[PDB]
């Protein structure tokens, strides 16, 4: 099915070294995407990248600090001259930080929105600059099911995945005319290391799986579908939508 | 190129009511591209008998099953001769219903009811027998089609407004209850397409005008631009999605 | 008085105000000032509410009428234009409940379902818009639910009828805000009624709600009564066609 | 009425010294409340208190700009020092800043997410610390249609305002349980002095009329019935909704 394949087609995923990233710029590349490896470490990027290619993928190391506005200048300036265009970008990158709003420090506030807003629109803004004269290109944002509903301690991360969800309408808004799609995926909770402090709260675990219709944790590969989806001619008059991967949980009490 | 297989349906039977004509045929037509044995459903049954030869001809596996969305006992008979034919029904896709254009004020209860039975109640009663044949073996697709209106009211249309915004909760009620026995029951809700179910308001250069400007991808959209998103809801690579609307319509929903 | 929540002068028609949650509200927005025209099925039971009203101060008339009855609808209003009566505020609260899964569901138990919630909204909600219409101004106030929002499982055909009363609450504005008529809805949480008595004697789910909900607790009938004067008063004649949910804070947290 | 009476109450509304902000807080005031006036311009802020005061309002400046914590921390603890609870916040302040994603400086982007977003979480924060040992307390965020649809040319707005959205679902999440009702409004198009280039932009204008299913832009004083709502006992079991003021807009194609 040609509408799913991505070949000929290059992906940025920021944050794509481990974790989700990691898992949706797979998927990517085995639906035919060439892969931009980002994080933060080099040398980390450098080993995913070295996994990708050992594996039949076309990968290349694009590191740089997502909340660096020079590092991302340069770094797709660093792109443009070696003739790589990036027609995909999923801003997944992002951290999270865990505290009681009384006790949230203003600068832990901060760099919640920072790395997980503001670097999306940098690299959106940036990644757009070059795909509008092309006349075409895809953007998928990384929310969350805090892009909808909160949840206790985790304020300034549901805030900055609030924004995120507005950010991609604004996306839309301003560049679906030139034939981009700007789209987001909300997962719900993943069987990945950033929650295995949560995975191993057997009283968390037993809520995710009464709270979830589906009565289960999703698996990190369970994104790709989305992904690749939100990436290929198949979602080219899809703008503006957050497409949640959370088992039924958001749409139910 | 690609040797991925999520998106494939192959061994997958696909029941789409509504599909003799218009956005139905075009996503039936796509399910069966993506590999689905596709169960045909319309009206006019000259229409339907066409629309399974062009079908067939092309390669696919199709055939016409006949029923009245409204009648359930014309739906409990349908399900009743595919039970005994040893036909699963692994994907249901609501797209059957009508359009009525009438101010509120002016609207006779009885166009109010046929809306409401043609978009809404279909659904439930279709959806229902397709979900008992689903749960024991562990596994189903339902697609219910919405519309914009699911989210967004406008003039003249309020019973159809009210029906699609019934089958956008109508199918998280679904995944509440099914999502459990390995069923995803999800939506699409089109925006402007060209199909001719529009042709009224595509030969009208205001409304015409209109769409172009509220939409921010500057255009309608075409039928086959629901192929992609029915066969995501239809295969594998949705497995873990459940109870979303995804609306197809150039952002026009994202933005005032 | 606070005036932009004074509701002096205004008649107020609630349907299944009766008893339950209809004559909570009814009573409310009689406090605010309005005349109330009392509603239910049974001509005893809707007078003996009126006379009790009346014992303490607030106007009030029986207007006894089947909500799933079109003639009854159309007869019981053709009675108030005859009178020189008004409906200024209409509140929808007509519509009964029925759980069952939907693998169970008899199909003429979904059918009353929607009739009783949403086809009653519109029935009514018209007669009255007409009437409205040529003054230049009105309130209609459909009583949704907070599974207008969210589903759960064995409440699917209240859960789409509520879902209908959302949508069919901004039709109401698409087609009437701009004759002056403001069309809103209230979405309520767990309400600790008689309507709900089950749910409530059940100790699994009074200690789920108290867990779901970040307020901790089911809300209390009068606690519906100040967004239904909200919405019915001078103070809401630039909002139109929301829902504003009374539930806790449950559909807006995990 | 007993359940929409603010007296025994103080309402602290931020950039009410003008605009919508000083409409709120008038109306507040009319339904009982004490209120404590800001803005960043000493002299209007003290002729609103004067007007307040002329009509037997029980009005008070206090002064801090809505980005500078310290400016924050240092007035609530005047407040403190005085015996002036703030029993109800009303996070007003804001500003806008029209330009395109692709030619937006980051610069920009922040300041209008610090002032409308960033703000409202410090603010919020400072007076969610004394309203939980007090058992009581109403905030009331000022979203914005853009909380909920973009517009082209607003995108730092509109996504400081999804934030917003967010935020207030963040604050019911962890302050429901204390007896605090955190709540939103979203103004629609609305006659003030802010808005003024496009209210004289004819096309802008005939936009609005068009656009909205009542056919009209709303007046400053048509937000009090929200505001009086969300601040009262009215509203004691509301908690984490957005209310739109927009004549409807928000609900239609
Ligand atoms: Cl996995
Ligand atoms: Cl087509
Ligand atoms: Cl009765
Ligand atoms: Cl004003
Ligand atoms: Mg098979
Ligand atoms: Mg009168
Ligand atoms: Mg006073």
């Amino acid at each position: 099915q040609i509408i799913f394949d991505l070949g000929g087609r290059t992906a940025l995923v920021t944050g794509s070294s481990r974790g989700l990233g990691r898992a949706m710029a797979e998927g990517l590349a085995v639906a035919g995407a060439r892969i931009l490896i980002n994080g933060t470490d080099p040398s980390r990027v450098a080993q995913t990248v070295q996994e990708f290619r050992n594996v039949g993928h076309d990968a290349e190391a694009v590191a740089f600090d997502v909340t660096s506005e020079s590092e991302i200048i340069e770094a797709f300036a660093r792109l443009d001259e070696q003739g790589i265009d990036v027609d995909i970008l999923v801003n997944n990158a992002g951290i999270q930080f865990r505290k009681p709003m009384i006790e949230l420090e203003t600068a832990d506030w901060q760099r919640v929105i920072d790395t997980n807003l503001t670097s999306a629109f940098m690299i959106g803004r940036e990644a757009a600059k070059r795909m509008i004269p092309r006349g075409y290109g895809k953007i998928v944002n990384i929310g969350s099911l805090t892009s909808e509903l909160a949840r206790a301690t985790v304020a300034p991360y549901t805030v900055a995945k609030g924004g995120i969800k507005m950010l991609t309408r604004a996306m839309a808004a301003e560049w679906a005319q030139y034939g981009i799609q700007a789209n987001a995926i909300g997962p719900g909770y993943m069987l990945t290391d950033m929650n295995q402090a949560l995975i191993d709260n057997p009283e968390f675990d037993a809520w995710v799986k009464a709270r979830t219709p589906a009565k289960r944790w999703g698996k990190p590969q369970e994104l790709v579908g989305t992904a690749v989806f939100l990436s290929a001619s198949a979602s080219d008059y899809v703008n503006g939508q957050i497409i949640y991967v959370d088992g039924g949980m958001l749409s139910v009490l």
